[PDB]
RNA sequence: CGAUAAAGAUGAGACGCGUUUUAGAGCUAGAAAUAGCAAGUUAAAAUAAGGCUAGUCCGUUAUCAACUUGAAAAAGUGGCACCGAGUCGGUGCUU
DNA sequence: ACGTTTGTACTCCAGCGTCTCATCTTTATGCG
DNA sequence: GCTGGAGTACAAACGT
């Protein structure tokens, strides 16, 4: 039979609601066959339901932890590099110093050499920690020593600098001597003249505000160049020097960039060295502004100013510490034990030994400082956030690597005379500090990664010193862009040409001009310009004028070439749109119309623009054009190198001039140039009986021939969770087609709360798959897209109200009403929703009458009867059995919580490495269970060695999962299970459904906790009343309708008692939370004499006691009911396990009572 | 109709902090128990266990009823009406 | 008839800030 | 924040 039906969907980020209706808008009911060892053999089910699943996560967290893993690996490799550089000498001075460093984490019994990590004795360790209290004291000492020092001290200082090196944001060497901001500004004005500045520059005001403030209070007269260089200093960026200093072109000589030197040279040619002193002062002032807050110390007594500043911070911590100690011992003696001994408060002891930040300690110690006297400067430092500070602090992220490199340079230039190996390896260690893999090279994989693009020039290990001789950086950055840009849509095998290609612009000119038509003198035939005439017009106007030519210019060229027949032109605009811009720039730079005109040099120019579009670091551009420097002078070689092109086109070169029909041999560009008086455009050759259009379809089919369902949802443009929803929606559609005897649905209706267009296309592609004799796709299944507004409109107009707090039936009810509205309006119209209200209002206040049976105007149709349609959809909405399935999913993600908890005697701690005993070291805690397994075996119970046979539910950790799947039997025997039964092991993922007495259901949250599994089928009257009462002040309708709703909600005030009675009955049947229910009834009893709106707004809040899923806390009326957790899955082992299909219609029920 | 801007997705390269264990000798009184006093700012190592394909890679995204085949991918498996409704029941027909 | 284990109820806890660069869609806004 | 793990105190129920 035909068995006509339709399928409705509601795709969500967290759920997929589905419904099947017939031609009479009825849900069909069908009896299904179940499997398993249970006694039930057939179950009657209704063809409406929803599928719930966890939200799809983005890849960002995985990306960040992957990047962190790479960073830790690289830092460990730097430590190994420096431990191979110092290796031979360190074997002589103190062998196993590196080994004492590596075993520092272990407890003293687990150590192999000595507990003291540096010198191996107690006296020298104490002397080191007293002579150099922090690492910065040793850093300052080794920077300024002039004496020989122990090699361990040099290693510790330089290793601390390499391990914590700083940011690479400031490009260019930063001299630490420039520190006076006021002198920098006055020197800028003075050098300009020859050719509170400190407070204003170092103020925390914005760079825009800072420049504006200095410009407002500007003593310099006729000194706009001083103001521009001041912008280039404080802001770090000058404006266009064509107006700032009368340069030839717009020159933005912004500092802190590698292009600063090249733009400065361009300005020196463009201005004529009339701003060099300004640029020089700007650089000095930019430095002194940048290092101002970083190095808050005078810079005339040391070469390591960061060490001096941190020593000053340590010293002020000590001074204000002893003074605060004295003042609390002298004025508030009842608080010294709390501030300086208690590690649980936010005092000093919590700030150092506990877990208090600087903010928390400041907030705690401020009121103590206020009430006591003598605390003036301590308070002043606290507002300046400079009281009792530490060196390793949150604000150390602004220290540039130039400072650490300067200190490291100072030790390798102060200790190189005594230790000779430092002198030849100085640049090696400096490279180890400063080497940073570029963003266009990526992971240095040998081919064993799915994220790598790097190409190797050699086959050797990539050390930080052979990176430029082993990694082909050109091909690396080429592959970096070439994996990211999309392939050709027509030919999905090969890549895509740059947007600024000469071939593409020539194609656009010739395609527009081929679409353009001329007009003859007598016949006035459109046709087109001839191919020779086309090239002549291009060279006359489009190759002459950089901007597009006007129709007047085209007419002037037509009359200029030969005597015009008629300058009128058909199929053309007032001005053209295609421009020969890149050829014009090459004619303005290369300045010869020979290489840019000869077709033998076309591939050269295409590679030129490939380089300009591809690379943006300008050294890469430098080398790739240096390959081609033999055909041009050096000046244009360093001028065109500074040209950057942005953008990628949507067409490829094989589509444009690579595909040629075997009958003709002409390219698509050649066909556009000369079509034999046919004037066919690109879309003409792409959609005709020519051989070009056939090969495109054959390649679009042959290549990407798989194009799997998960692939095509995966390669879309949207959030991952909505892609999960779309994929589950498609699977639901397939199974719903299967359920009805594999007959196709007549319509499919879609609603999501461009991606809608795409999911419509997927469903249309899978359902509509039949072509006629003339190869025309017959639309057997009309996939319909619907906005969400219409559904809510009817929901409110026909009072088909939803409270989402009752149950998850509202999802499938949205799906059913979706497939009611959509297929009604596809019939009534083949206000638009005014065909619905029978008493439709008018501008005169008249309730214009409507027919009971609505119909289409043009032809007779049963679109909507205002009787027996209410009854059907009311029945389906009040229908108690609708199939909600929570998607059983194996958990993936982190093994446990990321917090490293301290040591305990508990066994729940997890070994953070292989041999780290957690009772000594501590470690991770609370692991994540991948899935639970039901194991029937016998355990060792009792002191008398008794094998008590037991059935238990054991949770498998994500970490344990691979070891369990390698050998389940051996894993169980290692766990403590003797003589297990291999064939009764059942894999139970999260949200596995179990059925118990009185229809009670529980979902498996884990091996030791369950979730509520039942749904309260509260009738339509109660949910309609609850929406009317809670939206009492937000009715948003006509005043008569609002008054009628108010009268209706006042007349049924007794419905609250019926609602709470339904809640109590359903909670007593399946929820089984006696104390929570008693507190609920006490709270409802206490709060009866309150208005109905608030009462129903909190009866809505009540319904999360009975909601599907995890137990949750809630508040009714100023009282919080804490969650009743089911923390024992012992009842589940005697229950009935239900396996369900994605729709849930097809079931497999296992009686676990019979297993064992 | 080019063009700009915002948001989102994906990928790469870098810092700063935090946590853990250990190292920085606590002293004095007291038989001890516990007090009085001193002091504190730093470093090493690890930062998903680990894996083989041994890379200055990979390891937390996406995918996932049961059943029968398939290496996997993937394919295959469950009769239809009608009257009723508290998580679906009943009746008839036919396999 | 002690003893040990499983059921309850209750409380607490959960890795986080920044910067540079690149490539795609998808919305949006004034032009006119 | 969610919601699952874990610790703690206290008693009921099952083992021997």
């Amino acid at each position: 039979m035909d068995k006509k039906y339709s399928i409705g969907l509601d795709i969500g980020t967290n759920s997929v609601g589905w419904a099947v209706i017939t031609d009479e808008y009825k849900v069909p009911s069908k009896k299904f066959k179940v499997l398993g060892n249970t006694d039930r053999h057939s179950i009657k089910k209704n063809l409406i339901g929803a599928l719930l699943f966890d939200s799809g996560e983005t890849a960002e967290a995985t990306r960040l932890k992957r990047t962190a893993r790479r960073r830790y690996t690289r830092r460990k490799n730097r430590i190994c590099y420096l431990q191979e550089i110092f290796s031979n000498e360190m074997a002589k001075v103190d062998d196993s110093f590196f080994h004492r460093l590596e075993e520092s984490f272990l407890v003293e019994e687990d150590k192999k050499h000595e507990r003291h990590p540096i010198f191996g004795n107690i006296v020298d360790e104490v002397a080191y920690h007293e002579k150099y209290p922090t690492i910065y004291h040793l850093r300052k000492k080794l920077v300024d020593s002039t004496d020989k020092a122990d090699l361990r001290l040099i290693y510790l200082a330089l290793a601390h600098m390499i391990k914590f090196r700083g940011h690479f944001l400031i490009e260019g060497d930063l001299n630490p001597d420039n520190s006076d901001v006021d002198k920098l500004f006055i020197q800028l004005v003075q050098t300009y003249n020859q050719l509170d500045a400190k407070a204003i520059l170092s103020a925390r005001l914005s760079k825009s505000r800072r420049l504006e403030n200095l410009i407002a209070q500007l003593p310099g007269e006729k000194k706009n160049g001083l103001f521009g260089n001041l912008i280039a200093l404080s802001l770090g960026l000058t404006p266009n020097f064509k107006s700032n200093f009368d340069l030839a072109e717009d020159a933005k000589l912004q500092l802190s960039k590698d292009t600063y030197d090249d733009d400065l040279d361009n300005l020196l040619a463009q201005i004529g060295d009339q701003y060099a002193d300004l640029f020089l002062a700007a650089k000095n002032l930019s430095d002194a502004i940048l290092l101002s807050d970083i190095l808050r110390v005078n810079t005339e007594i040391t070469k390591a100013p960061l060490s001096a500043s941190m020593i000053k911070r340590y010293d002020e911590h000590h001074q204000d510490l002893t003074l605060l100690k004295a003042l609390v011992r002298q004025q508030l003696p009842e608080k010294y034990k709390e501030i300086f001994f208690d590690q649980s408060k936010n005092g000093y002891a919590g700030y150092i030994d506990g877990g208090a930040s600087q903010e928390e300690f400041y907030k705690f110690i401020k009121p103590i400082l206020e009430k006591m006297d003598g605390t003036e400067e301590l308070l002043v430092k606290l507002n300046r956030e400079d009281l009792l500070r530490k060196q390793r602090t949150f604000d150390n992220g602004s220290i540039p690597h130039q400072i650490h490199l300067g200190e490291l340079h100072a030790i390798l230039r102060r200790q190189e005379d005594f230790y000779p190996f430092l002198k030849d390896n100085r640049e090696k260690i400096e490279k180890i500090l400063t080497f940073r893999i570029p963003y266009y090279v990526g992971p240095l994989a040998r081919g064993n990664s799915r994220f790598a693009w790097m190409t190797r020039k050699s086959e050797e290990t990539i050390t930080p010193w052979n990176f430029e001789e082993v990694v082909d950086k050109g091909a690396s950055a080429q592959s970096f862009i070439e994996r990211m840009t999309n392939f050709d849509k027509n030919l999905p095998n090969e890549k895509v040409l740059p947007k600024h290609s000469l071939l593409y612009e020539y194609f656009t000119v010739y395609n527009e001009l081929t679409k353009v038509k001329y007009v003859t003198e007598g016949m006035r035939k459109p046709a087109f310009l001839s191919g020779e005439q086309k090239k002549a017009i291009v060279d006359l106007l489009f190759k002459t004028n950089r901007k597009v030519t006007v129709k007047q210019l085209k007419e002037d060229y037509f009359k200029k070439i030969e005597c015009f027949d008629s300058v009128e032109i058909s199929g053309v605009e007032d001005r053209f749109n295609a421009s020969l811009g890149t050829y014009h720039d090459l004619l303005k730079i290369i300045k010869d119309k020979d290489f840019l005109d000869n077709e033998e040099n076309e591939d050269i120019l295409e590679d030129i623009v490939l380089t300009l579009t591809l690379f943006e670091d300008r050294e890469m551009i430098e080398e790739r054009l240096k390959t081609y420097a033999h055909l041009f002078d050096d000046k244009v070689m360093k001028q065109l190198k500074r040209r950057r092109y942005t953008g990628w086109g949507r067409l490829s070169r094989k589509l444009i001039n690579g595909i040629r029909d075997k009958q003709s041999g002409k390219t698509i560009l050649d066909f556009l140039k000369s079509d034999g008086f046919a004037n066919r455009n690109f879309m003409q050759l792409i959609h005709d009986d020519s051989l070009t259009f056939k090969e495109d379809i054959q390649k679009a089919q042959v290549s990407g021939q798989g194009d799997s369902l998960h692939e095509h949802i995966a390669n879309l443009a949207g959030s991952p969770a909505i892609k999960k929803g779309i994929l589950q929606t498609v699977k639901v559609v397939d199974e719903l087609v299967k359920v009805m005897g594999r007959h196709k649905p007549e319509n499919i209706v879609i609603e999501m709360a461009q991606i809608t267009k795409h999911v419509a296309q997927i469903l249309d592609s899978r359902m509509n798959t039949k072509y006629d004799e003339n190869d025309k796709l017959i639309r057997e299944v009309k996939v319909i897209t619907l906005k969400s507004k219409l559904v809510s409109d009817f929901r409110k107009d026909f009072q088909f109200y939803k409270v989402r707090e009752i149950n998850n039936y509202h999802h499938a009810h949205d799906a059913y009403l979706n497939a009611v509205v959509g297929t009604a309006l596809i019939k009534k119209y083949p206000n638009i929703m005014n065909f619905f209200k029978t008493e439709i209002t008018l501008a005169n206040g008249e309730i214009r009458k409507r027919p009971l049976i609505e119909t289409n105007g043009e032809t007779g149709e049963i679109v909507w009867d205002k009787g027996r349609d209410f009854a059907t959809v009311r029945k389906v909405l009040s229908m108690p059995q609708v199939n909600i399935v929570k998607k059983t999913e194996v958990q993936t993600g982190g093994f446990s919580k990321e917090s490293i908890l301290p040591k305990r005697n508990s066994d729940k701690l997890i070994a953070r490495k292989k041999d780290w005993d957690p009772k000594k070291y501590g470690g991770f805690d609370s692991p994540t269970v991948a899935y639970s397994v039901l194991v029937v075996a016998k355990v060792e119970k009792g002191k008398s060695k008794k094998l008590k046979s037991v059935k238990e539910l054991l949770g498998i950790t994500i970490m344990e999962r691979s070891s369990f799947e390698k050998n389940p039997i051996d894993f169980l025997e290692a766990k403590g299970y003797k003589e297990v039964k291999k064939d009764l092991i059942i894999k139970l993922p999260k949200y596995s459904l179990f059925e118990l007495e009185n229809g009670r259901k529980r979902m498996l949250a884990s091996a030791g906790e369950l979730q509520k599994g039942n749904e309260l089928a509260l009738p339509s009257k109660y949910v309609n009343f609850l929406y009317l009462a809670s939206h009492y002040e937000k009715l948003k309708g006509s005043p008569e309708d609002n008054e009628q709703k108010q009268l209706f909600v006042e007349q049924h005030k007794h419905y609250l008692d019926e609602i709470i009675e339904q809640i109590s009955e359903f909670s007593k049947r399946v929820i089984l939370a006696d104390a929570n229910l008693d507190k609920v009834l006490s709270a409802y009893n206490k709060h009866r004499d309150k208005p109905i709106r608030e009462q129903a707004e909190n009866i809505i809040h009540l319904f999360t006691l009975t909601n599907l899923g995890a137990p949750a806390a809630f508040k009714y009326f100023d009282t919080t009911i804490d969650r009743k957790r089911y923390t024992s899955t012992k009842e589940v082992l005697d229950a009935t396990l239900i396996h369900q299909s994605i729709t849930g219609l097809y079931e497999t029920r296992i009686d676990l009572s019979q297993l064992g």
